[PDB]
């Protein structure tokens, strides 16, 4: 018997397609979170900075994989309509390039029990052409319910929803629900982000406790409905006055993806190398309001950690917007030149 | 000089980076137009179906072409920070495919002045590798003035547009005005979309007057969002209801581009295969009022003529939608089996 939540963790599943990294799809993704570090652009600046292509941006991997977790949210995770995301954990174990075909699966990794609430949380991992996992992905959200929510919300979100099918798997996306686990392990993970030259900033350079310049980041209704077809989320939380307040918010909030997207470049416009970084995680905090005016996020940060064996250090990131914290403890790992 | 709208009749310019078409960007276009022919999805059966990997929507062209025609409409069409989609008219020399690398060029062709409006054409075509011309694309839109619409529209647009900038070419498109024109010509029309074998519905079963069947289509505000992410048009307008009404609309509006998909989908399903489309021209009449519980749009047609010599036809498209016509004159030439 598989009816409960708690029942189904360790539920696997794989895509049958695979995704193809586009060269014009980085290059959208990073001008969707104003990132413009060369190696998301230049094919002459990527080649001289060691790339076979334009690397995809840090958070690049949110896009295709909200895609494939649409089983695992809609069937899979029994008892919720509806989600908050609470943290994410990226993992660049080597930086995408154009020309990537990535096999892409879905493990609900955990469901913890705190406070009355289930915190969820799906792992994706990317795995390349020669076998390799090129990324892992940790999802964490909290299972929102009808009652924290006010009830005419259901028939505002009907109203509005898009109605595109994603025709790729949608047999195997909208079978009947039975329980699979991951076969017997031995995963590769890819050594190119461990064994590649960055090219970032020099380590000797650093000190711990070394402030980050402070960056702010502008964000109007425009780049959340840019970002909304872009990354391919359809949530109208991000877009539609109306139901966020529905939902019990001050006016439109950003995405969490997008407010990390903007923390991963502020990362990588000091550090030098986008593909430098090879963990990235963040625990949100307060939503980003974004109402018709605009508004502003602002960026800070400081070193946490050097490490001399391996030239790498962790950073602190924060993120602040319309008086609320927008992240809570937040950290990139980063490899130094 | 060239201080004059009408002056700068014939301004050309080509953008220095290709625009490489990629799978997933193919099957995320048809996504966001409803379009669920397996030549745009599936790769076995687009091979079944005589092509070398996915082949394009119809209207896919007009997202590249937007980025492209930035500069002309900001720089070029002088007196005009507004426009108004009229008319459109693609030609589809051959079908473009995933893998193609186009090179895309702009071109004032046209400023009409009728009823004290200006009508302003611009043309974009697309280049392959084979330097064949594979697509060319006629925009046409009417110059809108301050005094059409509410003075407050201004800080409401700016409140809301999107901040990610396009970084390619991004110089050239900033720099100042001077006039050019196209080079002395002689442009190779590529001939496959003429000889190939299409899939489509065979000649001999269709008569001219014959009714294709009723298609409604439905359209919510979520669709118009993802349509603006994925096709890149950051006019708010068609997202933001309060600007919509500033602008003299009783609520937001659907992209012109995006009805337009729809009619290609609409006959494409009808008549089997995508590539046969040789012509599609749409003139726009009412706009699709697209209110928070969302509309239908009912796509009809019918075979206006028949030519046995080329086993060709044209269909004429009807579409209405909220009481209102969204298609004036619109039709679609299509070679048959």
């Amino acid at each position: 018997d598989t009816s409960t939540l708690e029942s189904r963790v360790g539920h696997y599943y794989q895509m049958e397609d695979t995704y193809l990294v586009g060269r014009e799809k980085v290059r959208e993704f990073a001008r969707a979170v104003q990132d413009y570090h060369p190696a998301h652009w230049n094919l002459a600046t990527a080649a001289d900075l060691g790339h076979p292509g334009l690397i995809a941006p840090l958070t690049f991997t949110s896009a295709p994989a909200m895609a494939c977790n649409q089983r695992m949210f809609e069937s899979v995770v029994v008892g919720y309509d509806m989600y908050l995301q609470t943290e994410e954990v990226f993992e660049q174990h080597r930086p995408i390039v154009e020309g990537d075909e990535l096999s892409i699966d879905i493990e609900l990794t955990s469901v913890r029990r705190i406070a009355g609430r289930d915190l969820i949380t799906v792992t994706n991992t990317f795995t390349d052409t020669a076998g390799e996992v090129v990324h892992t992905l940790h999802t964490t959200v909290v299972g929102i319910t009808a009652e924290d929510v006010d009830p005419a919300i259901r028939p505002a979100v009907q109203g509005v929803m898009m109605h595109g099918i994603n025709m790729l798997g949608v047999e195997e996306t909208n079978a009947p629900y039975e329980k699979t686990v991951r076969p017997e392990g031995e995963l590769r993970i890819a050594q190119g982000g461990a064994t590649r030259t960055p090219t970032s900033l020099n380590f000797d350079d650093l000190k711990v406790g070394e402030e980050l310049p402070v960056h702010t980041a502008r964000l109007s209704r425009g780049d959340l409905v840019n970002y909304a077809g872009v990354a391919g989320d359809a949530n109208p939380l991000h877009w539609d006055e109306n139901i966020a307040k529905l939902a019990g918010q001050p006016d439109v909030i950003a995405h969490g993806m997008l407010t990390m997207g903007l923390g991963a470049g502020f990362v990588s416009s000091w550090s030098g190398d986008p593909g430098a970084i090879t963990r990235y995680a963040v625990r949100l905090s307060q939503p980003a309001v974004v109402p018709a005016e605009g508004t502003e996020i602002e960026y800070s940060g400081r070193i946490k950690s050097l490490d001399p064996e391996t030239r790498t250090g962790v950073v602190i990131v924060a993120a602040k917007s319309g008086g609320r914290k927008i992240f809570g403890l937040a950290t990139a790992t980063i490899r130094f030149s």
